[PDB]
């Protein structure tokens, strides 16, 4: 996989950023997490986290898989990395997201992911507690 350039425009919930890709606005839905909606449990704190991390980066990149590069509803589906630290992973570390979504050709970051979720809820942060 590659990385490419990109730009923050809005934050918007935990698993979803609008970003500027080859100079056009998208919508970005993260790989391989789902966050709870800002209404749930922890939806805020994932929110938060999420627009913490890509306010505070200098360099946004995006990184597509193998697969579907947008979905149904028109948005991206890439892994998103804030200052080289991949957002998607970040967040299931922290108990903030659970991994899901998993689709044949874009999961190339499962078993990353799994591992961290592993470690949160070792931890029993978050969601996990
Ligand atoms: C993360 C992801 C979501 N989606 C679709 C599946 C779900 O459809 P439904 O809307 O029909 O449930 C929806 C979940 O996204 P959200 O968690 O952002 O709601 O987005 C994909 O098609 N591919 C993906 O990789
Ligand atoms: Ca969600």
């Amino acid at each position: 996989l590659h990385k490419e350039p990109a730009t923050l425009i809005k934050a918007i919930d935990g698993d979803t950023v609008k970003l500027m890709y080859k100079g056009q606005p998208m919508t970005f839905r993260l790989l391989l997490v789902d966050t709870p909606e800002f209404n749930e449990k922890y939806g805020p704190e994932a929110s938060a986290f999420t627009k913490k991390m890509v306010e505070n980066a200098k360099k946004i990149e995006v990184e597509f898989d193998k697969g579907q590069r947008t979905d149904k509803y028109g948005r991206g589906l890439a892994y998103i990395y804030a200052d080289g630290k991949m957002v998607d992973e970040a967040l299931v570390r922290q108990g903030l997201a659970k991994v899901a979504y998993v689709y044949k050709g874009n999961n190339t970051h499962e078993q990353l992911l799994r591992k961290a979720e592993a470690q949160a809820k070792k931890e029993k942060l978050n969601i996990w507690s």
